[PDB]
């Protein structure tokens, strides 16, 4: 007899799924991945819900200040994040010390402004003050820092997670969707928001009939379904059908290049501006990582959520279907790799620090791939770090194999701000 415990309130949408509110507890009765069937204690009425929603009882989970399988960067994102204040805080998993527990605490640096601190959880942090539990540890830091860089006030804001995609429904009937508005239209199709099923939210890319095979095609979405992580767009579902239509979760604030180009965008400093970078950097490793490719990266292929989360889009479809942003080997030979995409990476660098600026300004493709053979790169612009620069010119060398590997960029621009020796805070 498993019994779990809702944390977030939840409305059902679906035919067989069930409401619960928070503190809400179901019997388990199959733990069948994204969608588990449950009895609900409050209600006895069985159905399914979404696994994310739910914890054991007396799991750590519960505790509104834990906060599961986080790392230390996101935790700074999720503080940073507005809603929070001086000592707004979290115990999460730590990420370098398996098994154990970091605490994160919102703090403010007189020259940085506001910046997290990170702590060991070893419970006590200090020698001096031992914790039988993490909430006797949590209880004493809210009153008075005990050498702590700020007392501890309320938890870290949580985000109601987003709902998983209905259960068994990656291939879905046309008539399940209504396209309300048209966003973008090109060579290879069109993309609208739309509602699945009116319930839900989504983006639709509709395919123009093409050289592609409509059986090749489902191939490539069937694998790239399976290829998730936090910082590629969520493809949720297909329809077989000619003309194809793909389905993704919609993303409130468009591609980064019109956001850098609004209002909103023109307001976020720097700091911002290498955080998305960072974002996008995180992507590209886990590509990497699994061995393949993007080969068209750059800001019109990256959406901003509402949150100003950036996810990488087109993962998969410009291997199934802009020179400015492609390396010479690719233009010259065809050599599309990974480190082709490093290049494509320093271009995009260099859009979100000129906040959406067109690569080589003024001039045309020809010239460019002249300049290019030349030894020619762009120019440092007004307000980008040196430090950020270099990174560009070793994205943009000449051997591929000089080039760094996003696993590397994506911790230098994770920790641009910060000194090794400074990601966790020391209290003897
Ligand atoms: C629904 O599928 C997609 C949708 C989008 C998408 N574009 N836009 C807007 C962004 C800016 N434009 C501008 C045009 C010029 O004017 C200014 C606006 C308007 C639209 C969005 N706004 C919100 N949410 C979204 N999801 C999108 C991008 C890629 C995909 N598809 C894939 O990622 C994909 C296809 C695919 C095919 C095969 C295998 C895998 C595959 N994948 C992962
Ligand atoms: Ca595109
Ligand atoms: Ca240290």
């Amino acid at each position: 007899r498993i019994i779990v415990v809702a944390l977030y309130d939840y409305e059902a949408i679906h035919h067989e799924d069930l409401s619960f509110q928070k503190g809400d507890q179901m019997v388990v009765l199959e733990e069948s991945g994204e969608w588990w069937k449950a009895r609900s204690l409050a209600t006895r009425k069985e159905g399914y819900i979404p696994s994310n929603y739910v914890a054991r009882v007396d799991s750590l989970e519960t505790e509104e200040w834990f906060f599961k399988g986080i790392s230390r960067k996101d935790a700074e994102r999720q503080l940073l994040a507005p809603g929070n204040m001086l000592g707004s805080f979290m115990i999460r998993d730590s990420e370098t010390t398996k098994g154990s527990y970091s605490l994160s605490v919102r703090d403010y640096d007189p020259r940085q402004g506001d910046t997290v601190k990170h702590y060991k959880i070893r419970f006590y942090i200090s020698p001096r003050s031992t914790f039988s539990t993490l909430q006797e540890l949590v209880d004493h830091y809210k009153k008075g820092n005990d050498g702590l860089c700020q007392k501890l006030s309320v938890p870290c804001m949580s985000s109601k997670p987003q709902k998983p995609w209905e259960k068994d429904a990656w291939e879905i009937p046309r008539e399940s969707l209504k396209l309300e508005k048209k966003l973008g239209a090109g060579q290879f199709g069109e993309v609208w928001m739309a509602t699945y099923n009116k319930h839900t939210k989504v983006a639709v890319k509709t395919m123009k009939p093409g050289s592609m095979s409509v059986e090749a095609f489902l191939a490539e979405a069937n694998v790239m379904k399976t290829l998730q992580h936090d910082k590629l767009v969520k493809l949720h579902a297909v329809v077989t059908k000619e003309p194809i239509y793909i389905i993704t979760e919609f993303m409130a604030k468009g591609s980064l290049l019109d956001f850098l180009k609004s209002d909103e965008g023109s307001k976020q400093p720097l700091p911002k501006l290498i955080d998305f970078s960072a974002q996008i950097a995180e992507g590209m490793a886990f590509i990497e990582q699994r061995n393949y490719i993007h080969r068209d990266l750059r800001a019109a292929n990256i959406l901003v959520s509402a949150s100003l989360v950036c996810k990488i889009a087109d993962f998969g479809l410009a291997r199934v279907i802009p020179i400015k942003w492609t390396a010479p080997e690719a233009i010259n030979f065809g050599s599309f790799t990974i480190k082709s995409d490093v290049w494509s990476f320093g271009i995009l660098l260099m859009e979100i620090v000129t906040y959406g600026r067109i690569p080589y300004p003024g001039m045309s493709n020809p010239e460019v791939i002249r300049a290019l053979e030349r030894g020619y790169r762009m120019p440092r612009p007004e307000n980008c770090p040196e430090e950020l620069y270099n990174i560009m010119m070793r994205c943009w060398k000449n051997r591929p194999e000089e080039r760094p590997t996003f696993e590397y960029i994506q911790s230098v621009l994770d920790d641009f701000y910060t000194a090794t020796e400074s990601q966790y805070e020391e209290i003897p």
